[PDB]
């Protein structure tokens, strides 16, 4: 009964504009037509938009680490035109040991250096001279990444959906896809003004991947959304941390990383939550400038940001990239955790590549990758 425009027919839909789908859709969109359909006013309101993103490796898993590795020839040396400025800034990170357990520090930096041989293992007293608002008593030694990198995560996010476009792809935001049905051989997306169709589906909607799955039929990953905070507060007078490393414990209980002339802190949590337009918890802020008060000398007032985001797993804790069993032309692209940014460029490549039914290219399986690494079968026995 009510009006709807004539459908779109497209080669690929993306449901999301996050890095997910934005990555997807610039590999996909010089071989087809693809429409992303993004929920929100803009395309990087949820996690994408949250990161305050860092590069490492050193450090997730054996997949994560390989599709960090296989991301940087992107990120360092993009396509003419892809963006304005470097994507990547300097930002070795130094994970510091404040529970004195030597045994997993040195199992941490004998596994990082495999991946970057100039990884180093520190005393405590190297660890105070890079920040030395460290209080000695807390600090039992460290690993130092001299490799690590901040990344522009809106410069690099607009570069993908630039990209797209320039390409004749569509990016469409208010156009939250409401129902999804295989219908005639194509997946067809009804959005409130009108509907899209197309062979393949690339589920790209991030903390939403399970809920996407659910209007379409198709069965879902599992994936758990968790809530990570931050905040970002001015360095005391006299304090010039403008080049110190990303610093974070050795058990993750919090991370500190310079955020131009001002600190962002984070407790660095992992609540699990439902999907939903995430909000930082007064606990979360408190815990992380607590535990930041104890292991140095800083005293926070009063941030002048806090918020939080959702970094979304599968039980392996590794990304999802492939079609769904069994269901025909859907795809996930799905359980970006907390590496979504750093692994953009070889996820969005990779998923590309396998959406077409192409391998993966040379240089992602030099990295150590594969279709079976990526897809969602693995989940399942
Ligand atoms: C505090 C914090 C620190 C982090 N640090 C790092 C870091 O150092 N490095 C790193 O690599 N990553 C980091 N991450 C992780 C990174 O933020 C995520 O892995 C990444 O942003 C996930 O991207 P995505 O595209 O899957 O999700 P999103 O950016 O959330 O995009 C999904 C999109 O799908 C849309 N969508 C949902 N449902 C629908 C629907 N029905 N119709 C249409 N669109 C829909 C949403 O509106 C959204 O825009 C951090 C995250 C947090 C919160
Ligand atoms: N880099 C590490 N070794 N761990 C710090 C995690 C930072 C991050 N990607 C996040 O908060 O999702």
């Amino acid at each position: 009964h009510h009006h709807h425009h004539h459908p779109i027919e497209a080669d690929y839909l993306v449901i999301g504009a996050g890095i997910a789908g934005a990555s997807t859709g610039y590999w996909l969109s010089a071989h087809g037509r693809v429409v992303v359909l993004e929920r929100e006013a803009q395309p990087g309101y949820h996690s994408t938009g949250r990161s305050a993103a860092h590069y490492t490796v050193a450090y997730g898993t054996p997949q994560v680490r390989a599709l960090t590795a296989a991301s940087r020839a992107f990120f360092d040396n993009p396509p003419a035109g892809f963006c304005e400025h470097p994507l990547l800034s300097p930002r070795p990170e130094m994970v510091v040991d404040f529970s004195d357990d030597p045994e997993e520090l040195r199992r941490q930096y004998e596994s990082g250096k495999a991946l970057v041989p100039q990884m180093r293992l520190l005393d405590a007293e190297q660890a105070c001279s890079i920040v030395p608002v460290l209080r000695r008593d807390k600090v039992f030694g460290a690993t130092y990444d001299p490799t690590g990198a901040d990344i522009d995560t809106d410069a690099l996010h607009q570069g993908y959906l630039r990209g797209i476009r320039r390409n004749q792809g569509q990016v469409l935001c208010n156009h939250e896809a409401l129902e999804i049905r295989r219908v005639d051989g194509a997946w067809e997306v009804r959005c409130d003004a009108g509907s899209y169709r197309a062979a393949v589906l690339v589920n790209a909607a991030g903390a939403w991947c399970d809920a996407i799955a659910g209007l379409a039929g198709v069965r879902p990953l599992g994936l758990q959304p968790k809530r990570r905070s931050a905040f970002i507060f001015a360095p005391p007078p006299g304090i010039d941390c403008h080049d110190w490393p990303m610093l974070v414990s050795l058990d993750e209980s919090f991370y500190l990383k310079p955020d131009a002339g001002m600190l962002l802190g984070s407790p660095a949590n992992a609540d699990p939550v439902e999907a939903h337009d995430v909000q930082p918890e007064q606990l979360d802020i408190a815990t992380g400038m607590y535990l930041i008060e104890e292991a140095t000398t800083l005293t926070i007032r009063r941030p002048e940001h806090t918020w939080a985001g959702l970094r979304s797993f599968v039980a392996d804790g590794d990304l999802v990239a492939g079609y769904a069993a069994n269901a025909e032309g859907f795809f996930w692209v799905a359980a970006q955790g907390g590496y979504g940014i750093q692994t953009s460029a070889a996820m969005g490549e990779a998923s590309a590549a396998l959406i077409r039914h192409q391998p993966l290219p040379a240089h992602l399986r030099e990295h150590g990758l594969d279709e079976a690494m990526l897809s969602p079968r693995r989940l399942s026995p």
